[PDB]
């Protein structure tokens, strides 16, 4: 069998201006094969994609981050990063690893998100 675990962290509380980094850390069996990617939900608004890295594309990010976020791997830690600069208000959110591999999972596996909070 194998084990899926996907570990956030890195969230908090900032001002305008700021910023963060956040890491996923994933099982071996996800971090080898799977495109891992941010997402982000704040209430009351659906979720929407933030950036992905790996698994056999390259490096996408959303509109609305780009050239302000940029997401990276350490292969030693099975662990993919999200750097955060230039945060505004909006950015508020929960922030979620997600891993996926359509081509052989017909799962979408979600670690449980921490929050980020943008706040004058």
């Amino acid at each position: 069998m194998a084990e899926v675990q996907l570990v956030e962290s890195g969230g908090g509380l900032v001002q305008p201006g700021g910023s963060l980094r956040l890491s996923c850390a994933a099982s071996d069996y996800i971090y080898r094969r799977y495109r891992m990617g941010w997402y982000r939900q704040a209430p009351g608004k659906g979720r929407e994609f933030v950036a992905a890295i790996s698994g056999g594309s390259s490096i996408n990010y959303a509109d609305s981050v780009k050239g302000r976020f940029t997401i990276s791997r350490d292969n030693s830690k099975n662990t993919v990063y999200l750097q955060m600069n230039s945060l505004r208000a909006e950015d508020t959110a929960v922030y979620y690893c997600a891993a996926y591999r359509i081509v052989s999972d017909p799962r979408v596996y979600w670690g449980q998100g921490t929050q980020v909070t943008v706040s004058s």
